């Protein structure tokens, strides 16, 4: 026998005739329990049982009863805590530091240690993986990230929600790179060692790894794995040869 | 009467006669009420007045000024505050506590208290939302979230980006689900309690809710809500019976 | 001369006869100077030569060997430093503060001083930028990002991933606007000063700039940079007047 499921149902269909102030502590003692297994992984939302996957909604109504019985309160940094065997890359730089290196940090942005950034480089909230290098004058843009190992070039602009994707294994594979000049737009996705050449636009929504079809609609060329210098790509889709379906591709529109 | 218009016209003219060192204070003076009404909403750059949208240039300008009237400081992890009724799930965790749950927790990634992350799970820079549940060996990659109540199974990848989506309500509906052993590649999106069933592998940039046609190219049909086991799945597009246009659709290419 | 490359080459090719613990000095320091290199930019993973990519594959061995020879351990909010001329919004707010406002912060959302966020707005991990106002009652979700100067309605849904891209320059032009009562799915963008009028229901997965064609199926119009109150829209593709490829497209469905 356990009574949290009959507690929490109740408290829930009379959720209307009490509030966080004066809840009675005994569904306040049941919500924290439910919770409390919930965080341990004694209790989950929903499970797998004779091959079918079943939600158990008492724990959801304890979730919700969670939010009406807590307050809203100040939470201050010190209550974030990580644990991980990377250094961040500028945990300990004085200012002085700061200046010499021409980097700026928008908060939260966070870099790790062994990762490289050049003068005027400017960091949005974002991510920055070890062994990546960001040469000059690049803007990596809100919730962007350059994956390990990731090189990029000087005067890019990565747009928000880009990701440049990591290359450590193979250990032979070139990383991802995006060469000088480039600009990459919103949520768009360059990943497994794709080269972007020297100067090309690369519009929002495009998304590049080994199978991506980068399909020249002058020449009729589909292309793998490397952006020609000074192409404008865009998202797009090729047809079937029974044409019932089309799968995407980037489309390189015109050559700058 | 109001001089702050006036007085960062005639600033943002004059910008190249002074910098943020020999900036007179009234200049300096008229920027920060600016950036005072802007932060409280006394001021806003645009404004629908009589039906129509209006921008402030001025607004635009006093912005552009502040940047040029400040120079860089250090910024630090005190001067971010939160606010909110739910605790995160790692404040006051020891390094004990830490090494016991086998969670890898990269900087600044967090999770809410009341999910769970099992042993050898690594959180890259990510959200874990309250209820859910992830599974031994998984990978949480960059600006990737799992959503309220989802549950992800033993050796997911969630790439960069990628969103689970979360599920509270109808109590009875099935959380998002990705069972074991599933890759999800970056930036895609399961949402609305999709389950994608086991093996199955996700390309980038696929977007899967319950109005998300399913297209197994092999048999013609098309399935909702659900991706059967061992399902490749990459972003295409279905064509409308006029011709004129097509629509997204996630394109089962092949089963492994 | 120098000899990192020897010893890294060999302490990888030896790696499974030494642990962290046991592990002799010099491959230790090894380790550490090339970590170092990377951090500088005096090493780098990969780097153009004689017009050529070259990867260094010593460096990637570097950062494969720093994992294996350091432990996890608790990283603290303290670790993280940060350098921008702009400050937080709520660097110091008191509880009262936060109170009064009514915005909930849920960490670790930031948003920038010189924006504003109404009565029973949420920001849920995401970014809010400098100039942006956010009306009552408006759901920032995880990841999301509101550019600047963008204005965001009242009862406005901004789904997780979302960006609402920022502008500032050209002086004269609208900021994105999302206006009263849209909801905006998961990792959707909406950039360039387009304006979503009252009422819209864009999907997730859609982008619009002002390059973005908006195809009302229904009419046969092509629109730019302003999808029409109470759309629903959904991605898509247009086909090439040859056939031989399709370009994506933002498809209006029904009007509601
Ligand atoms: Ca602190």
């Amino acid at each position: 026998m356990s009574q949290l499921s009959t507690i929490i149902e109740q408290a829930f269909e009379d959720r209307a005739n009490f509030t966080a102030a004066d809840c009675p502590s005994e569904i306040r003692q049941a919500v924290e329990e439910a919770i409390a297994g919930l965080d341990n992984g004694t209790l989950r939302v929903a499970e797998k049982i004779n091959g079918e996957w079943v939600v158990h909604q008492w724990l959801k109504k304890a979730v919700l009863l969670s939010f009406k019985l807590n307050d809203n309160k100040p939470i201050e940094s010190c209550d974030l805590r990580f644990y991980d065997k990377v250094e961040t890359k500028f945990s300990g730089w004085t200012e002085e530091q700061f200046k010499a290196a021409g980097v700026r940090v928008v908060p939260p942005a966070v870099a790790r240690r062994g990762s490289f950034q050049a003068k005027n480089v400017v960091l949005m909230p974002s991510y920055v993986n070890i062994g990546a290098y960001v040469d000059e004058g690049t803007m990596v843009d809100t919730w962007a990230t350059v994956g390990s190992c990731a090189q990029i070039g000087k005067n890019v602009h990565l747009s928000g929600g880009v990701g440049i994707g990591g290359v450590l294994e193979p250990l032979q594979a070139n990383p991802t790179i995006i060469e000088d000049n480039c600009f990459i737009g919103a949520r768009s996705e360059i990943v497994e060692g794709v080269i972007v050449e020297e100067g090309s636009v690369i519009s929002m929504g495009v998304y590049i790894g080994q199978s991506t079809r980068i399909y020249d609609r002058e020449t009729g060329e589909i292309h793998y794995g490397r952006v020609p210098a000074g192409s404008v790509v865009v998202p797009g889709n090729l047809p079937s040869a029974d044409g019932k379906y089309s799968l995407y591709a980037a489309i390189i529109v015109k050559k700058v």
